[PDB]
């Protein structure tokens, strides 16, 4: 009888550790990530999510089953050993979640740093007020998205969000100053 149970434990403790290969592999991103595939990953990690919500159901399941089995602590301590391999995942996928985040942040932040950084005086006067206003709202945008999801990111730190306010700063004070010779 404790055979059907073990068994089954045993069937668990791979599905996790499967769907722990499944984050690494898929999930684990770095600077050299385009701004498409970050947000397609970011909404197909919510399929991974689902499934780790599911589970709970699955573990309480085998947690009933482990109570009415002499080795009973055994098999309780074998479905505890679960519950904790399985906060991990959850841990994990948020950990992997917050810094797609930052990194889309981060992405978008340099390619409105660089819009902004790269307009002269002479290209910004071929340029609608509506146009120009527009990559100051992308900048903003993306740049307090920086300063938000960063935090609980691996990949990025306080010296980071340091020189994002200097690099938002920057083209700031270069459209302060490009307005200021139109006038």
């Amino acid at each position: 009888a404790y055979a059907q149970f073990f068994s089954d434990v045993r069937e668990a403790e791979g599905q996790l550790q499967k769907l722990q290969e499944a984050l690494r592999r898929k999930y684990s991103c770095d600077r050299s990530a385009t701004v498409t595939r970050l947000e397609d990953l970011l909404q197909d990690a919510q399929d991974e999510k689902e499934q780790l919500n599911e589970y709970k159901g699955h573990l309480s399941g085998l947690a009933k089953r482990a109570k009415a089995v002499s080795g009973n602590q055994e098999a309780q301590e074998a479905v505890t050993r679960l519950e904790a391999q399985h906060q991990a995942l959850v841990t994990l996928w948020h950990q992997l979640h917050v810094d797609m985040k930052s990194l889309l942040a981060w992405q978008s932040l340099r390619r409105d740093v660089q819009l902004i950084r790269s307009w002269s005086l002479a290209t910004f006067r071929t340029l609608k007020p509506e146009e120009q206003r527009q990559a100051l709202h992308s900048l903003e945008l993306h740049y307090q998205a920086f300063l938000r999801d960063s935090q609980d990111a691996g990949g990025f730190g306080p010296e980071d969000r340091l020189m994002a306010e200097r690099e938002y700063g920057s083209c700031s004070h270069h459209y302060q100053q490009l307005l200021q010779s139109l006038e």
